[PDB]
């Protein structure tokens, strides 16, 4: 049969730079909550090992749809048809480390938004630093305010600029929250969070119930 080879992709995208070894719980659900929120088609993991096959990607994430390579950014428009040439300067690297904060007229500017898939340790190691000096020609830096978040909370206050124009200012967050459930096991985790309409932080599903 020859119709299901169709190139369909073709018919501002978010790319993740696989920085873990393995798949952990935590990434699991923060991936799990990604693809739920900007969807399969507008999300990448990319620089996944050479060895990585369909079976080393965990079930949850290919359920959702995943789309993955083990090309790095250099290499990824040779697996989809679908992303733009990422060139110089239209691409931006969120990081931490970044003299200028994300703002909606920077929609205008970049078509495509890296991340680290890191899972972030206090004090913050600066791996993402790895990511501009690994792509010193091609990556273009932006903050998203002075505290560390998750992946899943950065990629959701880039969405929240970038997509519903958003001033960073404008996001309500919460520092370092602390989920206590009962009068002795709580934690607090070293993280901002977006605030949900109800005054909640907002965390991948699932994540609640893994912390507790
Ligand atoms: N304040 C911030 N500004 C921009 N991007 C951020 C950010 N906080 C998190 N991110 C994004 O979320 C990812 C995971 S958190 C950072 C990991 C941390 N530097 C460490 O080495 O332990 C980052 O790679 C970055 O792309």
């Amino acid at each position: 049969s020859h119709h299901h080879h169709h190139h369909l992709e073709v018919l501002s995208k978010y790319i993740i730079e696989h920085m873990e070894e393995g798949f952990s719980e935590w990434v699991i659900l923060e991936y799990s909550q990604i693809l739920r929120e900007v969807g399969a088609e507008n999300l990448i993991l990319s620089s996944l090992p050479e060895s990585t096959t369909e079976k080393d990607i965990p079930q949850r994430l290919l359920k959702l749809g995943l789309r993955w390579t083990t090309k790095d950014l250099k290499g990824i428009n040779e697996d989809f048809k679908d992303l733009e040439l990422l060139k110089d300067g239209r691409v931006c690297l969120l990081d931490p480390r970044a003299t200028i904060d994300l703002q909606p007229e920077d929609a205008t500017k970049f078509d495509y938004f890296v991340f680290g898939g890191i899972l972030g340790d206090h004090p913050p190691r600066d791996r993402t630093k790895e990511l501009k000096t690994a792509y010193p020609n091609l990556l273009i830096s932006r903050r998203l305010g002075d505290k560390q978040m998750t992946t899943d909370t950065a990629i959701r206050t880039t969405q929240l600029i970038i997509k519903d124009r958003i001033a960073f200012e404008d996001i309500k967050f919460i520092d370092y929250p602390e989920f206590r459930f009962n009068k002795n096991e709580a934690t607090e985790m070293p993280f901002r969070y977006v605030l949900d309409k109800e005054g909640k932080p907002i965390l991948p599903e699932g994540m609640l119930d893994l912390i507790k």
